[PDB]
């Protein structure tokens, strides 16, 4: 999985994510409402403050959430990282303690900027405490963001690390530290066009464009995604449109995704991009399209009872 | 521009391209009908003897492909290739002799099989003589591929060759012959999961998939997106449905798309993948999609009078 952050320049947000793994999980975009009575373990979600809506499934009448976006800008998706992610084991009196499963719930109904669940977060525990039995206990950790900026939040061994994302992208392991230092092995990659290069008496002329490109890697390891995704989000030019945004995040998604018999799992099976996921803060709008179908689907919260007071499993959608 | 070719294994073709600029040429659909009377300069395409659908431009009321199939499973693509390119500046008496620009037309039109235009490739002399003098002249080579198989077409300074690429892609610049060479430079790519490495005494572990796919370039340089695509393409699974195989050319060839400004041409403007097209026998239709939208649309030959008697630039779809 890969995730990127961006803005249009006029307070907008946009995020974005590739759902990368070898099989699907029955996701649907789900909005929980501002009066649905919240079920969290250590009452660090106890009222829903802002409507949310995004990708995930839901269950005990709760929504666990892949990735999700707020009705105030806010916006928060959960890429895996096992080998680094180990929660808590229990909860901390005094702390605000986040059961895993509801981290992204926690970080979208409860802010509005990334200022606020930054400020929120010097006091988080985020506990192993699964919804139920019916998955393996997560290990994930999160790219959180708003028009402005984005944060990277990794519980590790040595506890809560929270990042400034200041290359807007996230991959999986290892950890945010790690792959921000792995930015300057690739200090020569450009998308500029040289004319000529002399080497000792030979004149050398690009093929063509890329030429200066040479040394960002192509393929699926997660170090590698993230310099990819780096790459081709920082250079991307900013847009201001609502279509052209839209475009933006599934071209910039689909230049690190993941596509059939290119690279296994320890199964075996081959990991594909089976979805990719976009919030929209300016049309407050989940768009997203799947491996089967390129064609961007959308669901509105203005289609949805947000002022609810029941989980709405979203069965209808528009543009396909 | 990077093409693919492959089948389903029950005798369809697919041959599919990225058209990857710096902006919109402003191609269409065109159905070449069986009863279109010609416009071929030295008589190499007298009449239209299997119908063809595919993406490009009319002029002079001549269809000027980008690439296309025809009724019989027979695809053809060009793609750019300056600095390689070199066509004869004068027809040659007694040849077959073909104007670049009616070169895919000439394929499609002609051929039912790789076996027959590969026979008739023996005679041909392909001639710079343009079609008006709207565009400058093109420098092309082609991909042509049926359900079979795939040859590359060059034309250079050395003359008209023909390679088997079995690899089944085409990208731009160097010739046929270095890309081949050059995918030896990546034999320990594999998609391979590997469950422990042992080096010295360090036990080394993936962080997940694709750690011996490491090496696999992922710049937009013609070479690396050769080299990209041949690795892609070889390792996709064969799939035996229309909507899986529609499934396999976009996401094969969007692995080695072009996204805004990621790679600057000479003049500042970044290039980009400005559509994906896609030729199936198996339903006589051509799909594509485009930068500013993702979704498939289609245009099927039995939709349009297949045995008529005028080009037809298509506005309808799906
Ligand atoms: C490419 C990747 O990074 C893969 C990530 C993918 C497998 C993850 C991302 C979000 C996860 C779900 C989050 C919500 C719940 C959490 C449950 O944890 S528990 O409470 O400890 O049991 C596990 C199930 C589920 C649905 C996660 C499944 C894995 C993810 C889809
Ligand atoms: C990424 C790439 O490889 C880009 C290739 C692109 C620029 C080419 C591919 C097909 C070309 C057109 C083919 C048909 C005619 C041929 C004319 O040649 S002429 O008769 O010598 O004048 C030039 C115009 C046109 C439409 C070509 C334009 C360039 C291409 C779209
Ligand atoms: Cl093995
Ligand atoms: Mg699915
Ligand atoms: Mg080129
Ligand atoms: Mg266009
Ligand atoms: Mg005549
Ligand atoms: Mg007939």
């Amino acid at each position: 999985c890969t995730g990127i952050r961006y803005s249009d320049g006029s307070g907008n947000l946009y995020l974005a994510r590739n759902l990368d793994w070898t099989s699907d999980f029955g996701e649907r975009v789900v909005v929980t409402p501002t009066g649905y009575t919240t079920k969290s373990p250590f009452g660090a979600v106890p009222a829903i403050r802002h409507a949310v809506i995004g990708m995930g499934i839901v269950q005990e009448d709760t929504p666990l959430y892949f990735d999700c976006g707020n009705d105030a800008g806010l916006a928060v998706a959960g890429l895996n990282f096992p080998g680094y992610a180990q929660y808590a084991t229990e909860a901390v009196d005094g702390a605000t303690n986040v059961a895993a499963f509801e981290f992204p719930l926690w970080v979208a109904s409860q802010f509005a900027s990334v200022d606020e669940v930054e400020a929120a977060l010097a006091d988080v525990v985020i506990v192993d405490r699964p919804i139920n039995d019916k998955y393996p206990s997560s290990l994930l950790h999160w790219i959180i963001g708003d028009s402005k900026r984005a944060i990277v939040v990794e519980y590790t061994s040595d506890g809560l690390h929270v990042f400034d994302d200041d290359v807007d992208v996230l991959a999986n392991q290892p950890g945010f530290g790690w792959h921000h230092e792995n930015l300057r092995n690739y200090l020569n990659a450009s998308p500029d066009f040289p004319e000529k290069i002399v080497l000792n008496r030979a004149d050398l002329v690009p093929f063509g464009s890329g030429s200066l490109m040479r040394g960002i890697p192509g393929d699926y390891y997660s170090p590698s995604r993230f310099v990819r995704a780096a790459y081709v989000h920082a250079h991307y030019p900013g847009k201001s449109t609502e279509e052209e945004n839209v475009s933006r995040a599934f071209h910039t998604l689909q230049q690190v995704a993941m596509v059939d018999g290119s690279a296994a799992m320890g199964s075996g099976e081959f990991e594909k991009t089976t979805y990719t996921g976009l919030f929209s803060s300016r049309t407050m709008t989940y768009y997203w399209n799947t491996y089967e179908d390129p064609a961007v689907r959308s669901v509105a919260m203005a289609d949805h009872a947000a002022d609810g007071t029941e989980l709405v499993v979203v069965l209808e959608h528009h543009h396909h």
